[PDB]
């Protein structure tokens, strides 16, 4: 007679797989998660190449950081982390270079020693053009914190490559994910907690879609099935963290996305570059970077002969191809806004929920993407779920 | 009636409080360490700089890292460690190097990036004068391990400054501490576990000789006391961890030793070079390298206006110096297999054992100390103290 689920989620990513978990365990509820991939986990699924035995991030390389100590307990609660530090370098005239912003790239880049006092008076030398309060985009913005000669040499082109936009209409948080210091601190990411997932992504995202109250449907399409899974439940709310402007069917106009291509290739030597991550900043290579994930976990052991490497292409997203950056133009911030007042809509006549990275057009992290889901789940599930208070405030 | 203590160690230092440490604590008996020293610890000694605040190594930086789990979890029971990775920069003309041999430092002074296999097709060529397995000693290890032109750069002058030997003359085994890898890894060790005290070093110490069945008198020289303290317990053995041409009045000769010499200077800024140790491989400098201490312990929130320093000379230790590296010649060597006659016979006519860095004549660290001091406490000293198994074979 009664609800056969409690909750519908659209989306076994991070976001989804952390409001399904939440919602099974501490409020007892059924939740039923619908994925129309053949795999769990979203972009952060990891598969196991046949020949070397090496995890491969399928949707590019996935690295956990976090400052937020309640996501960081949290998190561990499914997966065990090694001590993994991301470090970047960087590719330019023939020459790696030690990457991000620092006393290596300052050094190399301008062929003699700086101490960190004569370094902070180069680059407020060369970024004399602009403050860094006063900054509106990207390049405005880059220029304001490395100068501008390494913003032609290691920023330019690689924006250009990634985003084929004129660097003056992106947002300026683009380049701010990037630590700017004057130390030879080389780590890529400047958070307290960091590491990699022991056993893997997949072991991780399996342990949190493990509950028996949560069942997850591969392969199945949320707007093939809504018209027949939503009066089985009527109550039940929906959590779509799908892309935003699909949800409408891209009524009030598409939004800008970035969309990536990966080539795979198994190489019969046993070392490619001798690192992770390789950028390459210059235009005369269509890939934006290269990974060697063997570089990924050098506490395992893998075969000596082979290697697995990753090179990464970028173009923009088109109708039917899964997004992976949204743009965020000023154009496109427009549209945002519009399509966050049919959401806000839709959360009143159908209770339909929006989040994560697709579902709210942003350029959201793991650990970003899971507090938001603590956040959705202790500010508005929980009290709806449990308490019967209102989607909306 | 009976004795008053039941071992008798001679200096504080890791490989005497570990001995002293286990005997007391496993076998229930009393231990009197005798120090000359006004504190204990040895060279491992720390200190906080009044100004401030920022924890200093009085002689010489000290980072502990091992791959002996058994060592490891020992250490263990006295501190906690934080997640620090040693890491060390090279000046060369003015420029500073990724270090030690790795695809930073070949792409950056060869001008070009390397492939790990071009790069280990570069640096066979360059050392093809002599192979690995046929090196006798440091100067013809190095080269046959990094090449002959980064010898000159990077080993030839640091080398020239340390030990004012000969480097065909010194051991292959003092060029081996560095790992050569063909990674972009700058590890500067290359052990499983590693890490720096996080309350200090000195509270470490502190820790180990707590118990109340050890006693510790400072500023007491061994051969000052020890007329008056064996009577009082003839049975008690002595461990002696001093200079082990010293113990015998240098009768044999003088063993050949490298003593240091630092400058301690407080900055009125707030960093100096920007990483925790520098190393001057130019011979234009009289000092071998440069500690800023802040960058030791990055998770500790230290002043920005000020910061401390410690330049670092090299010389022969003399008469009344405290030694602190065994040259090891082939001089050095035949001598010392004197002195371990002597020590031996020692052993047998009045129980005085013989170890650490000082009391073997061992290029020997933290680890390799400690490990030392279990090896001679579960084979010859347990069984004594406990089973009266005599004290050799
Ligand atoms: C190349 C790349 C590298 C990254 N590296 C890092 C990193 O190193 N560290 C870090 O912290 N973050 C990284 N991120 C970011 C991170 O992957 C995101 O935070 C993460 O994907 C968050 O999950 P999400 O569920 O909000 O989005 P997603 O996990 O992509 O979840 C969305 C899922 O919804 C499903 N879906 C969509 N529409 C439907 C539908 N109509 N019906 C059914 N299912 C649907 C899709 O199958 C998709 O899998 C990286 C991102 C990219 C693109
Ligand atoms: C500059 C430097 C840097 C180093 N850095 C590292 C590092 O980063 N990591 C690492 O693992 N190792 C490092 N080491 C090595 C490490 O310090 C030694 O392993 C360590 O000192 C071992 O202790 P030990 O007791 O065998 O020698 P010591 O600790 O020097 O102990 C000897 C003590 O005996 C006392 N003594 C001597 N004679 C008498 C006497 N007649 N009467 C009373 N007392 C006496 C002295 O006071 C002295 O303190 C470093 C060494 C140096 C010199
Ligand atoms: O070598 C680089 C790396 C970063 N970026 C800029 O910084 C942004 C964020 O870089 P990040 O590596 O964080 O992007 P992601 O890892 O998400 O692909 C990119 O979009 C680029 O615009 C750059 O210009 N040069
Ligand atoms: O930049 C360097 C550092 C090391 N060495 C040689 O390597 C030996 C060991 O170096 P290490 O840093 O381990 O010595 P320590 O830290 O004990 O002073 C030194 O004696 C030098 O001969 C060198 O030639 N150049």
């Amino acid at each position: 007679m009664t609800a056969r689920f409690d909750l519908f989620v659209v989306g076994s990513g991070f976001f989804g797989l952390t409001i399904a978990e939440r919602v099974a365990t501490q409020l007892d509820k059924r939740v039923l998660v619908l994925e129309r991939r053949p795999h769990i986990g979203g972009n952060a699924y990891s598969e196991a190449e046949p020949q070397t035995g090496i995890e491969v991030h399928k949707y590019g390389a996935h690295l956990f950081h976090t400052s937020n100590k309640r996501v960081w307990d949290y998190v561990r609660q499914f997966t065990d982390f090694t001590d993994y530090r991301h470090r970047v370098f960087a590719m330019h005239n023939g020459q790696a270079y030690q990457f991000p912003m620092g006393l290596g790239l300052v050094s190399q880049f301008f062929g003699k020693y700086f101490t960190p006092e004569q370094a902070r008076q180069l680059i407020a030398e060369q970024a004399a053009e602009i403050d860094t309060a006063d900054a509106q985009n990207l390049e405005e913005k880059a220029i304001s914190l490395i100068g501008r000669p390494l913003y032609e040499a290691f920023v330019k082109g690689y924006t250009a490559k990634q985003w084929q936009t004129d660097p003056k209409e992106l947002p300026a948080a683009n380049i701010t994910r990037l630590p700017v210091r004057y130390t030879f601190d080389n780590r890529y990411f400047s958070d307290t907690y960091e590491g990699l997932p022991t056993d893997g992504y997949t072991a991780w995202l399996q342990n949190m879609a493990a509950d028996h109250r949560i069942e997850v449907r591969l392969n199945t399409d949320w707007f093939d099935v809504r018209g027949q899974l939503r009066p089985g439940s009527p109550a039940a709310p929906v959590v779509y963290t799908g892309p935003l402007d699909r949800y409408f069917d891209y009524a009030e106009g598409r939004l800008g996305w970035r969309t990536l291509d990966f080539e795979v290739e198994v190489l019969p030597i046993g070392d490619f570059q001798g690192t992770a991550v390789m950028n390459y900043n210059d235009l005369d290579v269509p890939y934006t970077r290269i990974h060697e994930f063997r570089h990924f976990h050098p506490e395992r052991d893998y075969r000596t002969d082979k290697t697995v490497i990753m090179r990464e292409y970028s173009r923009f997203a088109e109708d039917d191809d899964e997004p992976y950056y949204p743009i965020n133009t000023e154009a496109d911030r427009a549209l945002l806004a519009t399509y966050r007042a049919r959401a806000k809509s839709e959360t009143a006549s159908s209770k339909v929920l929006f989040g994560g990275r697709l579902g709210t057009y942003q350029y959201l992290d793991m650990h970003m993407a899971i507090a938001s889901a603590l956040n959705m789940y202790d500010n508005v599930l929980a009290p709806h779920l449990r308490d019967g208070v209102p989607l909306l405030q």
